[PDB]
């Protein structure tokens, strides 16, 4: 599809995660997902016509905007199988952006 | 150099032709440009979402996965004269910052 690049929303047990933990509590993961299109900036003409003409050193460049997280949540907590208290940091994005 | 470079600000010197932008002009720029390498699983989100992948929950939606090698901030302007000497300037031409993101 190519809805724009935003943060969205799923619930998911944390063992579908593949974090190491065995749980089946639930939680709301957000993510960024979608198209950059809308996004196109001149540096990325430039970056594409010079790469094309073999100018960059053999380099492994993107002259594509990525739709990534811009900021995490801080602090997703859920408990294991053995109902032992686990944190994780920045498991979770917060906000999005066409990088 | 033999290996990857890893991530950061790369600069070139190119004829503003070159770039393509629209206009003929032979004044020379210094270009700054995001290349190199970035680490795929330097992130729990990033594990978090390929997982969530390889078990078919996240169909259908463009969704990266793994840092990408990106300006974080350009430079304001770009100023240079075409060969009908007209006055363009061009803004966010250039990176000024480049990080995986």
């Amino acid at each position: 599809g190519a809805r724009p690049c935003g943060l969205r929303e799923l619930e998911v047990r944390v063992s579908e995660l593949g974090l190491g933990y065995a749980s089946d509590e639930t939680v709301l993961f957000r993510y960024c997902a979608g198209a950059c299109e809308a996004a196109a900036r001149v540096y990325d003409l430039g970056l594409r016509r010079l790469r094309q003409r073999r100018r960059l050193r053999r380099e492994r460049v993107r002259a594509q905007p990525c739709c990534r997280p811009t900021a995490y949540e801080d602090e997703v907590s859920f408990l294991d199988a053995h109902s032992r208290y686990h944190t994780v940091h920045e498991l979770s994005a917060r906000e999005c952006a066409c990088v």
